[PDB]
């Protein structure tokens, strides 16, 4: 059983060390908080939160960093290396990379203005990486609501609240033009833009992502508060201003009878959203963890101990 007090005796200053690292990095990279939260998400959706995503290539297994959902997208790995080294200095061979990344995600959310809470701890590090599993398990922006639900259920998150609350992670961070080109110019081979995208916002997005333009150009997930962790993400959905297909479907999908009330509830109250987000985050952080003597306490998050 994971517990928030896991390192209260062995490394009481772990959370503080993680926080300081992120505070320092935010000065040169204001996007790092969002990037770190996403790393935790992609870690947990593949064999659980076991730091498998942090592993680099080996001749026996491929890195998850080359998965369609991570390649030329996932970032912040050097920052994780930095806090790991700092934590190793303060508490040698004590904090797992899996736990470190979980704390980093929570601290990132709080630093961005989100809720503050103590995450359950006690996770251990994987002995291998899972590229095929990452390609199969990570959801894509073009997923329909049924597919999004399937993706979450596949890893153990059955609740629509899990999906709606965790999608709130898009209240900050960036998204490449490549992922919305269809919504802007030819959605579902209709030759027309996605009808669920607000027409005024459509114009703005087309200006940022012209046809045949730079597909790697970055756009803000939340047009209201691009870098602040708040409930504005849901207010956007209510106005048909969700950026990617998977965002807007939470409010507009024919299958959204169960998610619409959640979107509204989170848009109506910051407290309701924050509570639901913490609840969902801890549930996601509880996905098939290695505990006790299973796995290791990786010293270098990029490689298995030898
Ligand atoms: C529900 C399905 C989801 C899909 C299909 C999805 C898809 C995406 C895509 C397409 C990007 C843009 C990547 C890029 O352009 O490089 C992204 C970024 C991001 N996602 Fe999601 N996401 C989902 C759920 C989540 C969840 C559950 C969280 C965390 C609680 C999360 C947090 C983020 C953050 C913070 C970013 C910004 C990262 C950065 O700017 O570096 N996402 N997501
Ligand atoms: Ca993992
Ligand atoms: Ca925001």
């Amino acid at each position: 059983q994971l517990t928030p007090t896991f390192y209260d005796n062995s490394c009481p200053n772990v959370s503080n060390i993680v926080r300081d690292t992120i505070v320092n990095e935010l000065r040169s990279d204001p996007r790092i908080a969002a990037s770190i939260l996403r790393l935790h998400f992609h870690d947990c959706f593949v064999n659980g939160c076991d730091a498998s995503i942090l592993l680099d290539n080996t001749t026996s297994f491929r890195t998850e960093k080359d998965a369609f959902g991570n390649a030329n997208s996932a970032r912040g790995f050097p920052v994780i290396d930095r806090m790991k080294a700092a934590v190793e200095s303060a508490c040698p061979r004590t904090v797992s990379c899996a736990d470190l990344l979980t704390i980093a995600a929570q601290q990132s959310v709080t630093l961005a203005g989100g809720p503050s809470w103590r995450v359950p701890l006690g996770r251990r590090d994987s002995l291998q990486a899972f590229l095929d599993l990452a390609n199969a398990n990570l959801p894509a922006p073009f997923f329909t609501l049924p597919q999004l639900k399937d993706s979450f259920r596949n890893v153990g998150l059955n609740r629509s609240s899990d999906l709606v609350a965790l999608s709130g992670g898009h209240t900050f961070g960036k998204n490449q033009c490549r992922f919305i080109m269809d919504r802007l110019y030819n959605f579902s081979n209709t030759g027309l833009p996605d009808p669920t995208l607000n027409t005024t916002y459509l114009q703005t997005l087309r200006g940022l992502c012209p046809l045949n333009g730079n597909l790697s150009a970055l756009v803000d997930f939340d047009l209201r508060t691009p870098t602040i962790f708040d409930n504005k993400y849901y207010v956007n959905l209510e106005e048909q201003k969700g950026l990617i297909q998977s965002d807007q479907e939470l409010f507009s999908s024919p299958n959204a009878t169960d998610t619409i009330p959640l979107v509204r509830s989170f848009a109506n109250s910051t407290q309701t959203f924050f509570n639901a987000f913490v609840e969902a985050m801890d549930r996601m952080g509880n996905i098939t963890p290695l505990t006790g003597t299973q796995g290791q306490i990786r010293l270098n998050c990029r490689v298995v101990n030898s």
